[PDB]
């Protein structure tokens, strides 16, 4: 009976879902339709109370944070040393990654998506563009960082293997990537990192997962009600 | 050998050195005082090219965050086993606990400190009445889920004994215990919650660990260089 909660529209649960699947972990799969809220229903809140995405229900535990729950599934189902080395350096290298992008990048390819698409075409509110400048400006330094402290001149971000930090990274860059930002253009060293990240992957898995992000520009108008619900949910979110 | 690139002034420094002095860790402690912009400097640029605290160095092996750093000395001397439980679903409520407060708890927290003492006294900065409310409405939302989510009903924030999770929770806390607040008054949960966390990590080290954020309302001002050194940095840190 393991359950994940998930819609691919947001970057953690691309990351659980491109785990569980290229690992071949068997799960049910529960898609929580974010724009529809119900995510904010009372069925969800009985399975996560803090009305977020992804959860993990595996028996009568359960599990929230894409971070905890892909720790969690790299353990019990035992899968390759590289996602999460044994050496004590290169889980640190891991662990590091992980702790890093909480507050910097994935905040930066968060805000990147709502100030240029979900706001203005989804819940119908334009946004400043000195916001979206200065959002953009520090997506710019975060890229940077992404590259100076992490990538440097290795093969992935950790070492010369795949691990728990790319998953999350790339997951998160294809949040401004589907809201129109130019990401890779003009940084070819991250450019071919995408590329091997996507191989190791498996190419075909990595464009079914980002699916619904790189769709996000047409999705319809918010509906008056679930607009109102979601509000300040997401001014509590883009912080 | 050993070496831990600390202000006891910074929640994550706290959280390090009384893990490290806990489970006699030998480490050479290494002073960088944030105050006079000594993270600025081109000697700590060298150790740290991020500029912040803590940092570890063991050998040629170079470490940022604090939850990495304390993972990896969990790991390399082989502190009790309680810190980080070998259990899946325990490890799991570590792991869960230690992603989440990223963005909730630590932000709270930090902020608390900045906008109700850091920049007025500190950096000569009024902060608005607005600014300070939302800051002290969040802290109290945190300090509710802090609660809710994790603590409920046990002894501690994910199960009978104190670990990681707690550590990092309790040196956050004492962030706006430090600015003023009333964090534990009318919390008789966290109240006890805290004297037990004490109590595990012994009164004589944690009191040690907080002398300095306990004197941050009395830190004299910065003169104008430092503060012009310093406003871009704390800008970036309190967005
Ligand atoms: C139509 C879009 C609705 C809102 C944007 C969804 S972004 C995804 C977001 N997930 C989280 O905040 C959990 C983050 C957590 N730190 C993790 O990694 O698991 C969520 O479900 N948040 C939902 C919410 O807070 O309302
Ligand atoms: C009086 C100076 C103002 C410093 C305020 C915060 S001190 C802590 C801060 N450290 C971090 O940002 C690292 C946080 C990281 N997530 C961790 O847990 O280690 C820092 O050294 N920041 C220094 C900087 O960014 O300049």
């Amino acid at each position: 009976g393991l359950e994940l909660y998930l819609d691919l529209l947001s970057q953690p649960c691309r990351a659980v879902y491109i785990f569980a699947k290229k690992n071949d972990i068997p799960f049910e799969l529960r898609i929580v339709d974010l724009i529809k809220g119900q995510h904010l229903s009372d069925a969800f809140a009985q399975v996560n109370p803090l009305k977020k995405v992804p959860a993990l229900k595996d028996g009568d535990f359960t599990l929230t944070e894409s971070v905890a729950i892909l720790l969690y599934l790299t353990r019990k189902y035992k899968v390759p040393d590289y996602w999460y080395p044994q050496d004590l350096q290169a889980r640190a290298r891991v662990d590091e990654y992980l702790a890093w992008q909480h507050t910097t990048l994935r905040r930066s390819c968060l805000r990147a998506l709502w100030h240029k698409v979900m706001f203005p075409v989804f819940l119908g509110e334009p946004v400043s563009p000195q916001t979206l400048a200065a959002t953009l400006a520090e997506l710019d330094v975060t890229l940077q960082l992404l590259e100076d402290k992490f990538l440097q001149n290795k093969a992935f971000l950790t070492g010369p293997h795949i691990s728990l930090a790319d998953l999350v990274a790339i997951t998160e860059l294809m949040h401004p990537v589907g809201a129109g930002c130019q990401v890779f253009e003009g940084r070819p060293k991250l450019a071919t990192w995408r590329q091997r990240v996507e191989a190791a992957v498996g190419e075909d898995l990595f464009q079914e997962a980002h699916e619904v992000i790189l769709k996000a520009k047409d999705f319809p108008p918010a509906d008056p009600t679930i607009k109102q619900k979601l509000m300040p949910r997401v001014l509590a979110m883009i912080r």
